[PDB]
């Protein structure tokens, strides 16, 4: 027999209770505008699925960002668009302003609100203890929201968090890998970027959920507090699990595999070995100790579990003592 099934422990059925068209994105009709409404100013960045440009809307002279999509299935473009429309106006969610095609090339492009500066990777190795907590809290708002709206991001990583440090503002971007959660659905495990892939993805357990994003978040938190980028530095997908196993231990890994009756790719037979679960103090040194606290380690420990079911939810994470000061400072300002 095969793998034991799994269900999300929160927001399990939110898509089921919705009208069909909320999640049945293949049926969504897209009104394509004219890219000549926009003049490209400069290239901001590039990816596997898109190139991103600063641009001007010539009709009202506003600054925007244009994300020209690399060729993918129509289905996937509809998926990203529907998800962006569904989450529009949600906390710390990038705002879609328009959808266009170049009239010559016919290449599809998404147009977003202009967001001020850095990708998170440029500063997240030089933030204060408080700022790590502050921005982590802001990310959790986005994740709790999108999970509550029946959506998993599936590519949480520093490049996909845009911070305006001047205005203390954050947006979660690049919803191109996001999907609707449906209980019992088996998902593609070729998602997320290598260093942020959850064990479920690495061992090919397909019946995953929102909790995937919480592992990714844990990887980010660990790189920031211990200043080791990335925290789990694998050479490939198999070695990525080995790197995790050398920290989290092999006992919990093999219990995870047994619990869900997962069939391990034979490649893993020799390389996983036998490793203890390491205490977090092993990663604490002079330069990083000001970012590490008992609260930080307790929080981190509760994100980074093999068993997706054992990880904190976004709302549970937000209620952790690590955030108590952030929370009280926020009720102060109003
Ligand atoms: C990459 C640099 C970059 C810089 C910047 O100041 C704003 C940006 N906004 C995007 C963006 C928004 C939504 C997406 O879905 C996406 F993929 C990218 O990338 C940006």
């Amino acid at each position: 027999s095969g793998p034991v099934p799994s269900r999300a422990r929160v927001y399990t059925d939110v898509n089921t209770h919705r009208p069909r068209e909320y999640w049945d994105y293949e049926s969504h009709v897209v009104e394509w505008g004219n890219q000549d409404d926009y003049q490209l100013v400069r290239k901001l960045g590039r990816g596997k699925y898109s190139e991103v440009f600063e641009a001007i809307n010539i009709t009202n002279n506003e600054k925007v960002v244009v994300k020209i999509l690399k060729p993918v299935k129509k289905k996937k473009i509809k998926r990203e668009i529907k998800i962006l429309e569904n989450l529009r106006g949600g906390p710390n969610i990038i705002t879609l302003a328009d959808i266009v095609k170049d009239p010559v090339s016919r290449t599809p492009a998404l147009v977003f609100e202009h967001v001020n500066n850095t990708d998170f990777k440029q500063l997240y190795q030089t933030l204060t203890d408080y700022d790590i907590r502050f921005y982590m809290y802001e990310i959790l708002k986005a994740l709790d929201y999108c999970h509550s709206m029946g959506i998993m991001h599936r590519d949480v990583k520093p490049h996909n968090v845009m911070i305006d440090h001047e205005h203390r503002k954050l947006r979660l971007i690049d919803w191109g890998l996001a999907e609707f959660y449906h209980p019992g659905q088996e998902y593609n495990v070729r998602v997320a970027s290598r260093y942020f892939k959850g064990p479920e993805l690495l061992v090919d357990y397909q019946m995953y959920d929102y909790s995937l994003d919480m592992w990714s978040l844990g990887c980010m938190l660990a790189s920031m507090i211990f200043r080791k980028e990335p925290f789990f530095h694998g050479h490939d997908n198999y070695d990525q699990l080995v790197r995790i196993a050398k920290v989290l231990g092999t006992e919990d890994l093999y219990d995870y595999i047994d619990k869900y009756n997962i069939e391990l790719d034979p490649r893993f037979n020799d390389i996983l070995g036998r490793h203890s679960r390491k205490r977090w103090e092993r990663f604490v040194h002079s330069e990083n100790q000001h970012l590490v606290s008992p609260e930080a380690l307790d929080f981190l420990d509760k994100l980074l579990r093999y068993d997706h079911q054992s990880r904190l939810t976004a709302r549970e994470a937000m209620e952790h003592p690590y955030f108590y000061t952030v929370v009280k400072d926020q009720a102060r300002m109003g």
